[PDB]
């Protein structure tokens, strides 16, 4: 997956970012089985005041998570995952849950590429990982916390 | 909804941003009936020069709106809403319609969370809001212009 | 289309940005027939360290391309397009392919607007372009590289 995480500049220190990104990553791994290194968290910071709700300018406590996933998972599991992202980002960023917005979009695995390679259907990430070159396997596996 | 609004840095003063957010939020409410405070406008600023059309670097005028909605509305209503965002953002930002691009993407409501809660189906914002607790009812009410 | 390109600050100079935008636009035109001026490449730069892979903070070399397209193309064509984007951005940005992520999302053409006008169905771009006003055509034609 790619999780784009929209936040205000300086609301999250680098350690708070590490905390948020590891909580989203753990959630995704623990609920889907997808290996840690296939999950990107991509922080998009903007000056405070660029977020409006009902037309009202917000301080720096708004978080929007846009998760981009392969098709194939159940509504039940995606609900559980969205809920766990809300809870665990609330703890990790010390931000009340009421500030957190989370949207999941889905695409055919055949039109998504990570590390320059096409993804597989969910649940066949193991033999997909095994199919590819030793250099790629090594580069991927360094990307696990 | 979340309306991601990509603009060049300093193209919109604080007052212009407020006006543009208001045009989008009032368009969404007026055509869908969804409450104002459920509409987010999230401005994403980047230096002029980061937008390319047909390979040609642009100045600071382009505006891209990526509206992210719940599934369930007709093509006709989405067309009316996109055209209204075009017209009203053209007015609010004193910008020619030819500079404005609008894309709507849709997601199951069961995988969309606002204010830490799962959204209802479109049109059921009323009972949804009537099952919300008093504090989150009030917090939501503070986000109306 | 709109190609949202997420890169670290300064990883692409203005000239490298122009090259990448050209690689993507040429690939889209070559494989779909869609005229150059209908392809937007929108660079989103963030400070290095905002990308995490498997929870591990990254340097400045990751590139994520989020391409937003009209529905209607084959899985085969979209695979060819995405692969060519990996390859040609690899060359233009002088970057290892294993740094390049590419996701394609699709929307009904009836909810996509470019230059203030609703897009046609894929493969009807010539006819659509002919039926625009001459001021709109002329503005679009200025965007060809």
């Amino acid at each position: 997956p790619v999780y784009m995480v929209y936040v205000s500049q300086d609301r999250l220190t680098p350690s708070a970012k590490h905390a948020v990104a590891k909580a989203i990553t753990d959630a995704h791994r623990g609920l889907t089985g997808t290996q840690h290194f296939l999950a990107q968290v991509n922080f998009q910071e903007q000056p405070a005041g660029n977020v409006f709700l009902g037309g009202v300018q917000q301080g720096g406590d708004t978080i929007f998570v846009h998760g981009l996933h392969r098709e194939g998972r159940s509504a039940d599991l995606k609900g559980q995952l969205a809920q766990r992202i809300v809870d665990d980002v609330s703890v990790a960023a010390e931000i009340d849950r009421k500030h957190i917005w989370v949207y999941f979009g889905e695409m055919p695995a055949q039109q998504m590429v990570e590390y320059g390679r096409f993804l597989p259907q969910p649940g066949h990430e193991g033999e997909w990982f095994d199919n590819l070159s030793s250099d790629e396997r090594a580069f991927m596996e360094t990307n696990v916390d």
